[PDB]
């Protein structure tokens, strides 16, 4: 049971350099138009306090220079869709997938295609933390790598790529140019609310550890769902719904181990800790697999 | 720090399916040749103790299904390298890559691409365990998904999955068809040699940490590789090679901590443990991250 990202090869042949003067990140072309984080209009001076209105207004299509590999894409048109640029090419891309664009709520997972100056470097699973930031791993050049589900060849692009935080994790908006959570696209230190963890996921996982067969967390005791919540609110856990109670319902159906039970599990690890010993060979409560990426990994 | 996947386009433009009769699987289309395990060929009763050179013999051309999709491509010639079928097809891949086929060493990563019927179902990085398996995430129908590295366009391709060990580690051939370790390309349980911890890695993590500015663990004392070599097969951790010595250079050049130093640093932790104190976060070390893996982070 491993961290595991859906295939990329989809979204490689849709990245494409994007410059404007000395500014320089990845743009994502679909079709005719190339959608890119709308910093790039900035200079080092624009950066620190951009009004991207103005800066916008003053720029013609022939400042912006995309590449894709080393053919140059001519821009025949532009605009602004909130923080994202869309570029019209004069060019249809004609590895453009089937796709969609969605937003996608705290807890959801997706991969990754980490890039720098418009080539592909590497691929990985991420969840949209409760505060809207993400755990990535992200380099100087990764602006505006594209986070995405793949579902019967369909790619349903949910993240863009925009900044480090000061803490070193990261935020972007989905395609329509709105962030996840309280951030805005200019150059000054920007702090997250509280994060809290994601419970339905951290269960997913007990699920799969279960599976895998590793059993000692365990118990004969069990919770209901209200008190089950109390002590989670009590550790920074996010409540669970009934919904989550029926989304986990193949893997307990699976394992034959109600939800209420593994519940009554997780209570116990939250108040005795784990006592050196190991889950799926982590040490910590992991909380970015999801019920269906449990599902998907183990059947 | 987090495994990472190389983006797995290049490979994915390269899987297809092999089935004969039933017995199906995943197989590696590179310019006119299709490559996968030679266990196709088995028929369910074959696979206890097969005999491949009879089981290859009753084979035609037109006995294999090799299909890119729901594509047939038509197979011209056969032949059996080691445990691998190599089937020439009609048809020369126009998605092949600059390419190569390598064998690795234990505690190098790579790249696999899990496939079923031929399509590629998800990507996440691996490493070589020193008892030559891998603690891979595969199901039924993945057998012939490939492990890969990728530099400068090439793609290096080193592990076809062959099949599931009774602990749930995974094991495999090189593209030459080559088993890693002591197994057998035969339905029958095989254990799993003991593994050992991956001492390479483990240094090439502290220097990671080092370079994060995590460096509790620097101590005063240095060592020589031999002294080295005879403790840490004391507490179930790889000797280090020469060619180890040298792929911790670069990280030893980035950081001015000299690799003896560091061993002599990670000897510490062993006689010791780590007295509650984590390490990039971490109170285990991590030995899947090679100096490589560190660098490209
Ligand atoms: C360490 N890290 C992890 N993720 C990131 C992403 N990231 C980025 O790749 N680039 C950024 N600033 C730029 C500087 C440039 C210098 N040149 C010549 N061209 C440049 C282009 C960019 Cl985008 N930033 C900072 C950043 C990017 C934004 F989109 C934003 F709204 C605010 C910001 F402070 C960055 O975080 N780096
Ligand atoms: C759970 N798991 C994890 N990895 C694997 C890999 N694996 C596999 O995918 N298939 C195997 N046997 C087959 C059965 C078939 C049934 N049909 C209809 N077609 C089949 C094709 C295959 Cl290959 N095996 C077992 C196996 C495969 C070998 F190549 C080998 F040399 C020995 C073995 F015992 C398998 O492990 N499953």
């Amino acid at each position: 049971f491993r961290k595991m990202a859906f295939p990329s090869g989809k979204v490689e042949g849709c990245m494409v350099q994007v410059t404007c003067g000395t500014t320089t990140l990845n743009g994502l072309w679909l079709d005719d138009v190339v959608y890119c984080p709308r910093h790039v209009i900035c200079t080092s001076e624009d950066m620190l306090n951009p009004n991207y209105e103005d800066l916008l207004i003053r720029k013609s299509n022939h400042n912006f220079l995309v590449q894709a590999g080393n053919v140059q894409l001519r821009v025949i048109g532009h605009s602004m869709q909130n923080c994202v640029l869309k570029l019209r090419v004069d060019t249809a891309n004609p590895k453009t997938p089937k796709y969609k664009f969605v937003r996608i709520q705290p807890g959801q997972t997706f991969s990754v295609l980490a890039c720098y100056n418009g080539s592909p470097s590497g691929v990985y699973q991420c969840a949209m933390r409760p505060n809207f930031t993400i755990k990535g791993s992200f380099l100087n050049g990764s602006c505006g790598s594209v986070g995405f589900n793949i579902d019967y060849d369909c790619v349903s692009f949910c993240y863009m790529h925009h900044m480090e935080l000061p803490t070193g994790v990261h935020a972007g908006t989905d395609l329509e140019g709105n962030f996840y959570g309280p951030f805005v696209d200019r150059q000054t230190a920007q702090a997250a609310g509280t994060d809290t963890t994601i419970t339905v996921n951290v269960l997913a996982w007990l699920y799969a550890a279960v599976i895998n067969g590793d059993r000692w967390f365990l118990n004969r005791f069990t919770t209901t769902l209200n008190d089950f919540n109390l002590v989670a609110m009590k550790y920074n856990y996010e409540p669970l719904t009934q919904d989550h109670v029926d989304i986990l319902g193949p893997l307990s159906a699976q394992t034959g181990i109600a939800v209420l039970d593994m519940c009554a599990s997780l209570k116990e690890l939250l108040q005795n800790g784990m006592n050196g010993r190991t889950i799926l060979g982590s040490a910590l409560l992991e909380d970015e697999f999801t019920p269906f990426d449990v599902v998907r990994q183990c059947s």
